[PDB]
């Protein structure tokens, strides 16, 4: 959840917002040892609940995330339920898991190709024109990461943007991202500088994939 | 129909067959015209029932198809429903009036294209990939008629495939078609030639159409 400001901010200039849980546990091995085990259940519930309970009168929130990269757990399925009986005005989505799961109204993928599939063993990422059509499967896919825009980047993007106009169920998706993550420091005569990580003997770490 | 012998060929040899009714209207205008009238039912009825009691027992049947052309009339409906009705082992298939109707239980389009759409007004053929995933659509597609074999033909035919292979419910089609509809004419030496449409006086005619 972000600065209470920004909610206020983007009522008034007008722009679409999708509102995130404070939970990630990418760490993990596997990625759900957290949200599958009903021990982190009430501290999980506390990050939905309280967010929903902050945020839940801004026109501009127009779906609800149970948060990012956590697997799939019994835990994510409660919460979303949850959410969907206290406010049946948003949609409920979340990518863990293959981005199709029973916690998700729209299928979320990140990083999933135009043509291309990509068949990774219990989470594949199917061409999102492939993906819609999948026996039995009926619901909008929305891209929630996508054309990821690390340094000379977004090469191919006219070619999501050419399939989001041709395909009704194909309504777009989100940038990965805005702003570079890098920080100020100064050299001897007081210039400035930008930093990745690494750059304050900070270690182990994972250089520039901050920017 | 078929001369009775062909489905015991089939049978023994091991093809898929669509047996398909003597019914095409198309040169009427617009292409329903016997088809929506009620007076033309008796003898379309006949034409569809006296097939199916007929072929009903041959087991390299496994489809029905409700004529070809004709676009779409209520006598269509009436008949679609008559052989659900007597015949629940089989699919019935009939792709006059759009290829989608309530008249069918497979998406079955004439020419429709791999990645291009062509809009037509009322009876727009879809790219096929497009076509599985439109709102609400279900059903399996298989072309009824595609890669039209005229002369020095079957460009793109790679394109078909492939789809086919990537697409679970894209389940192939028939090519138009087997064989060259040419007559034997003799010249004044006596020797024979290949002749098509206007070679006999025949007038109008579709000239080499028939090839
Ligand atoms: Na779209
Ligand atoms: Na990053
Ligand atoms: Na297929
Ligand atoms: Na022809």
């Amino acid at each position: 959840p972000n600065h209470p400001l920004w909610y206020t901010l983007c009522d008034r200039y007008g722009l679409y917002v999708v509102d995130e849980a404070n939970i990630e546990t990418h760490g993990m091995v596997p990625m759900n040892r957290l949200t599958d085990d009903p021990r982190w259940l009430p501290a999980m519930s506390e990050r939905v609940t309280r967010m929903v309970q902050r945020d839940r009168n801004h026109p501009s929130v127009i779906i609800w995330s149970l948060g990012t990269e956590s697997g799939h757990g019994a835990n994510h399925d409660a919460l979303y339920r949850w959410i969907k009986s206290v406010d049946p005005s948003r949609p409920v989505q979340y990518e863990g898991g293959g981005a199709d799961t029973t916690a998700t109204d729209i299928i979320c993928p990140m990083y999933a190709r135009v043509d291309e599939d990509q068949p990774f063993p219990a989470v594949p990422k199917w061409s999102i024109k492939k993906w819609l059509s999948l026996p039995g499967e009926t619901r909008p896919l929305i891209l929630c990461e996508y054309a990821h825009a690390m340094g000379n980047s977004l090469g191919g993007f006219a070619k999501y943007w050419q399939a989001f106009r041709q395909y009704p169920r194909l309504q777009g998706g989100f940038v990965w991202d805005w702003v570079d993550q890098s920080l100020i420091k100064y050299d001897e005569n007081g210039n400035p500088w930008s930093a990745y990580g690494g750059d304050f003997g900070d270690t182990p770490n994972d250089r520039q994939f901050c920017m």
